């Protein structure tokens, strides 16, 4: 059976990350390695203070330090901002809302960093998240359209409604891009980890664990072991 | 019995939150997980910072991280701050002062945000609290009928007497609006969480915990059991 | 017997208060927690900070989340520092040496804010405290004789010798004035508890305790025990 | 037999005080305490942020919260740094090198404040210390004798060699002035102490003690024992 | 057989360092004393907040307290950062980009410093790191020949790849240059040691470890047995 | 047998000192606290912040609480410097590389504070440390010859190498000047002491001891035994 990814959560809030042992804080390199001792591959790693921050000296000792690969996220809006994360060595990026906000310049981030660039979208349900003074959440699959012209490597798909995870919605995405989807959020227990690793063949390549792993669902290696270990 | 839902508080001051386990301080993350760990649907979280703040990466984690849904209040008072409040993704706001001051505002906000937006009232008995200089609270009537014609979706009545709950006012609310209600102070016992889960078919949604909390009148796993567990 | 309210102090000095459990420092609300859980009333808060400050959400989150009514002191010297505490929903403030340099600023406060409103009298003997290079304390009767003229609610009366309670003044000042006293200082036992609740029925609600406190000659609970039991 | 008082060391840094239980770091407040617990009437509180500062509240807490007197000293070279330490509510503090480099500024606080004033010389036998570019030690005795005319109350004598008590000058200083002379260094066991004691008749009134308390020659209690107690 | 130095990594990051016992935090004294104490000879210290700072005082710290001898790499890409850097006395310093966007100024380091500088250069396989909007990594061999053209006294070869050590490239850095080269990366066993030393003949002088200390792989002090005790 | 002077290091970096007791941070006083505790008389106290500051407050602590003489070196390198840190009180100074840059200054500085002024001097074997783009470290005799004419009092001379004590170069300094020479470096056994301590009738005073008692080949207790008890 292949294998589902995962990208357990490390959010940089206040120059500092939660860990998961009860709860401590420390730097975020101490809560990726508490993942990688655990036997992650991956973490996704948000900058809370870049998106709502100088966190790129944390950032660099967990790429420098670590065997884990890192996926940053948050405040990846414009040039200087994704060329400096990128300068930061990680193996990877998720752009957010600018990214669908300003069509070309993800066109543009996507023609020149290709694989390094994945694109994040939040949804409720099939409804992009977001609603402002005097915008809104625009079509989902009109917003995906662009991306796919754009030959967006890589979809984050994070479900935000608190009211499972939505196969239908990532079988969807798979079948219209052909592109890996990693899914975030709707997980409550090991069976829905059991749920999306069904979806691997059909091109879900990983999901993105956290909410779970707090509220004491599971533990990752629990995960991992459910998950598929390569 | 119809469940009366429980929204144990969480305060960020000085950009930190106790939590009640004795006290200690940390993150309003690990103030909300800890409500979560006991069972919570809600936090209601108040950024004291903001009302008397740069708290938006530390609530960003809460909403992103933990399941419990949060009700943000504090310093919603114009339209840079309650569009920010929003971004962040929680699942509610409460308007206070400058919504009963600046009621056309307040109107617009409900217009543009529905369900998102409720409206808190501090009350002793019957009086708006509030006395400056040259301004006083206002007749809660008159302002209960403003915001009914409004179309306010849900108000948060907060006694804030120091000298068990007002069912009489919570009974007028929820017959003169149709809304639902939510209850804060006038706590001292589970019994007086008996009261109001009698109040549920009426239209009380809902109450805020925090001070019995604190006082160790009960824990929220035992005020759970007695407002209801979903 | 007619009880004695027993007001012990919380001092918030850069940005905390100590606690008395051995010492420790932490927030205002954890200090003011240890008297509430020790059956106070009130706590006596001096901001010391705005005295010689941006306590406003520390101070907030006391009364926001305890039960224990405040009584406020430190820095309520104009119009904006004695609006912003008021705003803060505190049960009563205490004016100081303003009050007492700026009558008719004092007399528009009372006038205003009523029951609110309480003046602190830093005495030695009957001689008011203070002296600079060109101001000397004024007449502590003429002062009072001001006060009464105003329709001042209540007086904390502290004596800051350090060379048992001058009950020989705090009898003329209720019969002077007819209104509650507070005492503060000469408290080295429960005895001096004893004799101060004597004077009850003439006219002296309340002592502020704190100096004993950290002295160790009681506990909170054994002097609430002393002072009367509501 | 007369007793000498003592005056145990509290020295501010960084806004911190060390505390002698092992040492440890807290407030000034807490460390005041600790002299206190052990049977002290005073403290010698040096403000070294001020005299090398923004300790007022903290000072203001030791004063207000506590039964020992505070004498406080460092950087009291002015009117406004004079004028707001007495303002503090202190029982006494020290003047030190402006009162020597302006002699008619020291007239001028004796005049003033009376009692409250006292003056500290630094010595290394009978030499004034300080040594600048420009500047020396004045000659002890044409100082002394200015600050007699002057009717300087009290004399605080340091003396600063490392290299007993210099029975000698003290004896010199008492003789020449009538004035209480408070002895601090030369103290490195009980018997100093006893040396000391023995000349409250002729005018020493007190010792700072802090070196020997920290070098474990003796505890607190231990030096009270042999100082006397009242 | 011939001895493979080991460097061990100590990051300094928000101007503090982790140390590896579990992890903790403290100086960078602290983390370079834990290596010494293993039996360390170096240490490769890289200055994050240089790199992306004010550590000056920290690092002549280490250089001054420690018999270890500091290779200190980090934003040393100017004449002033350099000078900087050198006069804090390490033993050696690493260049790193801009010794290789700026050839003439490498150049103009290594004819003034001589074997006090090293260059660092970021390999994957064979391909330079580093991309940005308008910029790539040149070619390995044309920058090396152009090192080599200068004089360089030494190279630090770091492989950024996640996706055992590459013997073939060190090997021909080795044979094109004459020069030490120091390997990172690539090493996560005790076996990966061995292979590095089987080089040293050959011209591998040495090897910076880190992730796998951090990995759990080995402790220093069995490195040590492995590559060799002098 | 004639006593070595031990003069045990303290360095404050970032306005903190490391101990040994394994290590802590706390303040200067502290880390002297602890040698005195010990039976130091002398600490050789160096303000790294100053050296590459406003630490005058805790060195002054140092001085006034502790009857340990302090030799203050870090950034003394003019006239408001060097007149700062005697105005502390200190025992002595060392001057550094200025007093080398600037020979004039030197003498000036000599001329008006005599023995309270020690010159080091940094050595690898008889080469004076330094080297910069334009600079280099100048003769170690030419130098030797200036600081003689100047009358300087006292040199300490630092071995900086890192690849025993130089016996040879401490004797000819001591017989070029006929002044007291303080060592420091090439210390890694007691073994090391008793080499130095036989050099004493020649007039090396004392070593500076701090790599050896970090690295843990000896306490300082057992130092202080083969060194000499006075
Ligand atoms: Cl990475
Ligand atoms: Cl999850
Ligand atoms: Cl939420
Ligand atoms: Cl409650
Ligand atoms: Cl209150
Ligand atoms: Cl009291
Ligand atoms: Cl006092
Ligand atoms: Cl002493
Ligand atoms: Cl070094
Ligand atoms: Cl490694
Ligand atoms: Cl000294
Ligand atoms: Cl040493």
């Amino acid at each position: 059976q292949s294998v589902l990814e995962l990208l357990p959560a490390v959010d940089i809030v206040d120059g500092q990350a939660v860990r998961l042992l009860e709860t401590s804080y420390g730097t975020p390199l101490e809560a990726a390695l508490n993942w990688q001792n655990d036997g992650a591959e991956w973490v996704h790693m948000v900058d809370l203070d870049a998106a709502f921050g100088n966190n790129a000296a944390l950032i660099s000792d967990v790429v420098s330090q670590l065997n884990v690969k890192v996926e940053l996220s948050g405040g990846l809006r414009d040039d200087e901002s994704l060329e400096r994360a990128l300068e930061l060595g990680v193996a990877r990026v998720n752009l957010g809302t600018a990214a669908l906000e300003n069509p070309e310049w993800t066109r543009k981030a996507i023609d020149r960093f290709g694989d390094k660039i994945a694109v994040g979208l939040d949804v409720r349900g099939t409804t992009l998240a977001g609603r402002g003074w005097t915008k809104e959440g625009g079509d989902l699959w009109e917003v995906l359209a662009r991306l796919e012209d754009a030959g967006c490597a890589r979809y984050v798909v994070t479900d935000v409604t608190k009211d499972g995870p939505n196969v239908e919605l990532l079988r969807q995405m798979v079948e219209k891009t052909g592109k890996p989807v990693v899914a975030s959020g709707g997980i409550s227990s090991l069976e829905d980890l059991r749920v999306l690793r069904e979806l691997v063949p059909l091109g879900v390549e990983g999901a993105i664990v956290g909410k779970a792993l707090y509220a004491g669902a599971f533990t990752l290696p629990e995960a991992l072991d459910v998950a598929g270990r390569r």
